[PDB]
């Protein structure tokens, strides 16, 4: 099954037996995609064990997979197991169950519901300033991932459940941990046949206590909102309701806080960009005025900085869809069962599409130059019917933190500040050493 | 009284007459009056359209402050235009929160993805444009460019915004074009558009008489045309976005037609007028026309069909379109109503004053452009484009209330110029007005229509 890309004429690295090309992941997913982007051109294929993966970079071919042929062919992502009761998660659901959950959780982040969350986040935006002021008046570098993690936890636990927590961050911080050095997930890539061995016999990849604590915490949350929508629509099951809460809690904590740490690093390493951003926030909101829903979307340089950070640090790295039947798109034959992959990290730094892609230049997303950006090359939230469902929720929650903090504090690098920031050469997109900076009031 | 405002503020300007103000100086038109004031009074001057004081600014920082920085807070709305009737809900006429809702609603109409989807549709009518140009070319005979460009522009804006192929082969007496033409006629000689400026108190009187600046013949026709243009069920164009957003709430039936008439008028008149000015400059400069044709053939050899990416690759084509818009900014002026007392760049502006940006005069300012009356596309080359201020050259405006169909118009015009210059070259005639005299009336148009010979290659 390792002569597939040799048959279809698609170039790619030579695979090893059983392993395939997973030994090239020693530098990470990002470095392997960028080296293959230069060696084999626009389209190449490799093997994650015995699973063939076709990598595409053509925007028209990307649009056909993500948007056009979504509901028809490229509907589901790579099979991820064994998950146990987490098989009902919207991000892991497949075919008919996904559409029922996508439509059920779509009214969660409308313009009406997002406008209701502004006063709720406005409460947590004050404790963030008061806690940073304790570390500001005292010469002491702040681990931004910590203080932003608590801010990211209170927002998703209140805007989705109405419960104020002020053990969840400890249990949530230990939900993923996708380390390729761990032979377990390196085995699932090599042994896709061991997934049915653990599904019929009830074995999961997530630790029991991070799933038992959340299944019992959601039951305490069930005091008869995003939770209010899942009860009024309840045919939704009770155990299925827990699986969706784990997805929202983890995304609202890990994704928003890690990107916020990426933003503050770029602002501290580029003073003229942070200073120009502070002058704009003081103009739209003078005297440290509380931000509203309209003043957030009005700040465009705030949008030009966030969109530039998401280009440099796409926490997704890759988008994946599984070909469910024999098709031919843009004059290329993709057989059934092939995982079509779109290297987001490699495309966000393609010299063919970006000038000086290494350097932090928010001028790429200016309304004068944003017309030169392909929407299928810059996909930090994906695209099509199966993109990020909390895209507008994440872009709002991160900007609300950037407004309220830059109105009161200014960030400078420290001695222990890793410059340049080296990304984690492992699995998920994170810095090697934690992001630490000095806070000046 | 009010005619002493600029005397009180120390701002120079022509001495106004009672009641009339300075409107008698419009005998040469908006453009000539603005350039003469810019030479005598300097960077800032003020005049009166009757009793309405108009402050003209030419400073790029002051222009950026009005158009970009202080749009949502102070300079949000244009000068009130009436009587308009139900067309007050149009995006270009809407004010304050109504415009802000409509702007965000119609913004996804012209994205890079939506525009790239329109190229195959525009490519269809590009082939029809070449066929009609080839009949008038196979036989020595002038060719009124405004007519053949007007039929092409109506074909593009109706199909890309509504999905309806209305003009088929022509139909040279097409009812859409015939009804949309009489939709714009600001003849300052007509007392109507001159008296309502002298008597602004008559606008609320005319609004209660159901009197509009648009004739009932063209509004009732377009009212039932858009209603019959709703066909379903069976894409996602301009019409589909308005129905999906129709289902705070919401978009009315009379509001959906108001925006459609705006998109129909802009896509027809503006695109066809600039194309006529472009071809006049190419015929009167055969060297520029040859260099542009050599670039189209280099990017699209063997008459290759134009695509979204090949259009953006042609630099000289972008330089020809930009230089023509510099000489002929169909906007002429940009205006914003100052809604509250402000002090920008060290100058006080009181509430109610209309801040005006003389775009026509700024595009021909000798202290910004070398030989401003000469047609030189080399100003917009990448070697010289850094010496161009984006607040002196504003053919599509600037800020949150600039031209919402800028990127569409730049594509529809370039897609037409490519497929036309691929097959034809244009030369002047005996009846071609050389030099071109602009209409001394209101809107920016030529005196005698642009007529040229069409030779095949
Ligand atoms: C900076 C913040 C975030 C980024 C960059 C991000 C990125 C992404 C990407 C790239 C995808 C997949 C798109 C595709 O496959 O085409 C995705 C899916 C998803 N995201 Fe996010 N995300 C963020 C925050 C959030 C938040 C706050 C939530 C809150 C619920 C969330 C919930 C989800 C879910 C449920 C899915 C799967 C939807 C489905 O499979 O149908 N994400 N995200
Ligand atoms: C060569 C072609 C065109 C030129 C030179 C042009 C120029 C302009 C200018 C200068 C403005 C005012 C900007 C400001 O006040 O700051 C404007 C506004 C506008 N234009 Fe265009 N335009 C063109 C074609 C089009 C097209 C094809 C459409 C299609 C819908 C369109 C729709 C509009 C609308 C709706 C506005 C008002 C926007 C608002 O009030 O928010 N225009 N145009
Ligand atoms: C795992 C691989 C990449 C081989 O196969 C997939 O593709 N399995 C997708 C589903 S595992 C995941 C389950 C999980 C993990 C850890 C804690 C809790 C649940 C999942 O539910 N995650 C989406 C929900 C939250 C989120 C995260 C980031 C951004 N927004 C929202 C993985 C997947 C889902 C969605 C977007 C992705 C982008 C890049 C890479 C993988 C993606
Ligand atoms: C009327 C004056 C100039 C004193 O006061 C304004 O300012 N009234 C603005 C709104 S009248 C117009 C209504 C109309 C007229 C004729 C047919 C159909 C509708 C309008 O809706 N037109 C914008 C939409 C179309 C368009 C036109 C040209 C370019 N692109 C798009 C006038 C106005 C609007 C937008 C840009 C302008 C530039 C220069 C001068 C005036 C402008």
């Amino acid at each position: 099954s390792h002569g597939l890309f040799k048959k279809l004429g698609i170039p790619g690295p030579t695979p090893l037996p059983f392993l395939g090309n997973i030994l090239s992941y020693h530098k990470g997913f990002c470095m392997f995609d960028m080296e293959c982007h230069k060696k084999y051109g626009k389209v190449w294929g490799f093997y994650d064990g015995q699973q063939p993966v076709l990598a595409i970079t053509d925007p028209d071919m990307i649009k056909t997979v993500l948007v056009k042929e979504c509901y028809s062919v490229f509907t589901n992502r790579r099979p991820f197991g064994p998950v146990g009761f987490m098989k009902s998660a919207i991000s892991i659901a497949e075919d008919e169950e996904w559409k029922r959950l996508r439509s059920l959780l779509s009214p969660t982040f409308t313009s009406g519901k997002l406008k209701e969350m502004v006063p709720i986040i406005a409460q947590y935006g004050d404790v963030l300033v008061r806690n940073l002021r304790r570390e500001a008046e005292t010469g002491k570098p702040v681990t931004l991932k910590d203080v932003f993690g608590a801010y990211s936890m209170d927002v998703i636990t209140s805007t989705s459940f109405g419960v104020n927590i002020d053990p969840f961050v400890e249990n949530t911080k230990k939900l993923l941990r996708f380390d390729f050095l761990d032979p377990f997930f390196l085995s699932i890539t090599v042994f896709p046949f061991l997934i049915p061995i653990l599904e019929v016999l009830n074995i999961c990849v997530f630790p029991r206590e991070v799933t038992n604590f959340l299944r019992k915490s959601v039951k305490r949350m069930k005091e008869s909102d995003f939770l209010q929508l899942m009860i009024d629509s309840q045919a939704l099951s009770d155990l299925e309701l827990v699986a969706q809460s784990i997805i929202f809690i983890f995304a609202g904590y890990e994704t928003t806080s890690s990107v916020l740490s990426f933003i503050m690093y770029e602002l501290a390493t580029h003073p003229d960009v942070q200073q120009k951003l502070q002058e704009e926030i003081d103009a739209v909101l003078p005297n440290k005025a509380p931000p509203t829903y309209d003043t957030v979307l009005q700040m465009e340089y705030l949008d030009m900085v966030v969109n530039e950070t998401l280009r440099l640090f796409p926490i997704a790295m890759r988008l994946e869809r599984v070909c469910k039947k024999d098709v031919e798109i843009n004059g290329m034959f993709i057989p059934k069962g092939v995982v079509v992959m779109i290297p987001s990290y490699a495309l966000h730094r393609d010299p063919k599409y970006w000038t000086e892609p290494e350097k932090f230049l928010p001028e790429r997303f200016s309304a004068k130059n944003a017309d030169n950006i392909d929407p299928y090359i810059y996909t930090p939230f994906g695209s099509g019917p199966r993109n990020c469902i909390g895209m507008r929720f994440a872009l709002m929650n991160m900007k609300l933190a950037l407004i309220r903090v830059l109105q009161n504090f200014s960030f400078k690098p420290c001695k222990e500040t890793q410059i340049p920031l080296k990304l984690s050469l492992g699995g998920l997109l994170q810095p090697e050493k934690p992001v630490v900076l000095k806070v000046e009031s």
